[PDB]
């Protein structure tokens, strides 16, 4: 197995996947690495299994259909994995914890949002459709862009949104378009 966490790229107290060489801190994996379970298989492996059991699941889909899906176990897992892919980027730090807004010439968002809030919401089964998870993820970056206006820091929102959107299209097999 790898000697660094797949998500944050640091060493420490690492749990190793039994079916692949990846490793994780407990609370870096989503869901948090499970207490017992031998063997244990990481989210990467669990997602690959879904794909292998239903190869047709990789055929192109419309985003509107994907958003309306209920959060049954496979869609719950897919959202967990998508959230984890965002945390894999180091720039996710800016969006992880609860923000605050005191900048001359800007007013904070009406509905603040952050990654650890989406993480808690997934863990508490608060989303009934994929749309609820995707709307809160997009709101993170939209709030950022609106608040920072012309400051070049706005770019961090565009960057992390792009990581979200590419991973969304991959994980939910969104039909490719020009
Ligand atoms: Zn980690
Ligand atoms: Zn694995
Ligand atoms: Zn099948």
């Amino acid at each position: 197995n790898s000697n660094i966490c797949e998500v944050c790229n640091k060493w420490g107290r690492l749990f190793c996947c039994d079916t692949c060489p990846r490793s994780f801190h407990e609370h870096c994996h989503i869901p948090s690495v499970e207490a017992n379970k031998n063997p244990w298989s990481c989210i990467f492996c669990r997602i690959k299994t879904i794909q292998e059991r239903c190869p047709e699941s990789q055929s192109g889909h419309q985003e509107s259909e994907v958003l309306m899906r209920q959060m049954l176990p496979e869609e719950q897992l897919k959202c967990e994995f998508l959230l984890l892919k965002v945390y894999c980027d180091s720039k996710s730090c800016f969006f992880a914890s609860e923000p605050y807004y005191n900048r001359e010439g800007s007013q904070g968002p009406q509905k603040p949002m952050w990654l650890n809030k989406v993480k808690t919401s997934l863990n508490e089964q608060m989303y009934t459709r994929v749309e609820g998870f995707v709307q809160d993820m997009r709101l993170i970056f939209h709030n950022h862009k609106e608040f920072y206006r012309e400051d070049k820091f706005t770019r961090l929102g565009i960057q992390v949104q792009d990581i979200f959107e590419k991973n969304f299209r991959n994980i939910f097999a969104i039909q490719e378009t020009s």
